[PDB]
Order: structure tokens, then C-alpha cells, then sequence
């Protein structure tokens, strides 16, 4: 099946815990992939104005490691759950993907979801402004602007909205789709 074909295609690339115990600050995002309309999506927030870390930026659910967490997938979880609501029975985690270095002391660490097809988005006003879905099959032919550096204009066809996705954030939307939609049948 669809959900089988992208799990499967996901396990080759998992890493697991070979970097989860080095000495950085540690943070972790969940990427969540959505399955809608016969397709797959991923599912992105809009940081708060607020926030200390990239206000009113595109990012994936995620954040800073706490002492509570068993291991680094429990972080992104926690997050994600304080963001947008996501429960932990609404989500399989699949894989740990290639981390992130930043700033010479700082390891962000990748994982991939799959979410129930029943939930439902809370945004919560003190973390995301917005949350809105892009379909994943996007990322191998996106309206790219030069700003020098690549950034990519997405538009949800539902309501005219254009979205600005950039960074760390745009090239992991690009690496889970090459993963999943690479070679394929039609
Ligand atoms: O500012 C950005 C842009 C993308 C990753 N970062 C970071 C840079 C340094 C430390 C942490 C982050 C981070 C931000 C948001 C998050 F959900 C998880 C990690």
C-alpha cells in the first residue's frame, strides 16, 4: 500500500541513536507526514511573533530536549503535542533521519511521523500562528526565489495563501520526498 510503500522506503535511511548521545545542545522536529485525498502531505507550522527562536517562520513541530524525555523521539513528541495538539496514539514514528549540525555546539535531530488520518490540528496561539499541510510530491518541482540563497513560495489552493519555506526546514521537505516519491510507478 501507500503507507507501506513509504514506511518501508523510510526504514532505509534510519540512522536510530548513533548520534543521539554526543555532547551538544540537543533539539528535535518531528516531520509529519499526512496521508489526504490519495496523496501524501507534510504537515508545517507558522512559529508565534512571540517566540525566542524564528518568529513568524515556517517550521517543523519541534524543540529543545528536556530532563523528562527517555530519548530524543520522546522530545519531538512533546513538542509536537504542545503545538498542535498531536496525542501519542496519533503517532507512529518511523525513523530518525541524518541530523542537523548548527553553530558549532548544536545537533537537531530529524524524525519522521506518520499521523492518524482522524487528527485534527489544535494550533496553540503561544507556540504557531498557523499549521497548514503542503503535498509532499511539491518539493520536486517548487516555485524556487532567489532572496544569495533558495527560498521556496508555496500557495494553498483552498484559500489562495502563500506560504514561504526555507533553511533546514526546506531542505528536509526535499530529502523525505526524494526518499518516498523517488522511482516510482505510475
Ligand atoms: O532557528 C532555526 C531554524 C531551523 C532550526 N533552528 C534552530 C537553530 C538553533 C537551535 C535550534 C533550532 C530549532 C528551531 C526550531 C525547532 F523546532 C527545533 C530547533
Amino acid at each position: 500500500s501507500m503507507l507501506d510503500d513509504a514506511k518501508a522506503r523510510l526504514r532505509k535511511y534510519d540512522i536510530g541513536g548513533k548520534y543521539s548521545h554526543l555532547p551538544y545542545n540537543k533539539y528535535s522536529v518531528l516531520l509529519p507526514l499526512v496521508a489526504k485525498e490519495g496523496k501524501l502531505h507534510l504537515l508545517f507550522t507558522v512559529r508565534s511573533e512571540k517566540l525566542r527562536r524564528a518568529p513568524g517562520e515556517v517550521c517543523f513541530p519541534g524543540g529543545k530536549r528536556d530532563p523528562t524525555d527517555m530519548d530524543d523521539a520522546a522530545t519531538a513528541l512533546r513538542e509536537a503535542q504542545e503545538e498542535v495538539g498531536l496525542r501519542p496514539h496519533q503517532v507512529e514514528v518511523v525513523c530518525c533521519l541524518v541530523p542537523c549540525l548548527i553553530d558549532t555546539d548544536t545537533l537537531i535531530t530529524p524524525f519522521v511521523g506518520l499521523i492518524d488520518h482522524n487528527f485534527q490540528a489544535q494550533p496553540n496561539p503561544a507556540e504557531v500562528k498557523d499549521v497548514f499541510l503542503v503535498p509532499l510530491a511539491y518539493f520536486l518541482h517548487p516555485q524556487v526565489h532567489d532572496q544569495i540563497n533558495h527560498i521556496f513560495e508555496y500557495t494553498n489552493p483552498e484559500d489562495g495563501v502563500t506560504y514561504q519555506i526555507k533553511g533546514m526546514t526546506a531542505n528536509l521537505a526535499v530529502l523525505v520526498a526524494f526518499i518516498i516519491l523517488e522511482k516510482k510507478p505510475t
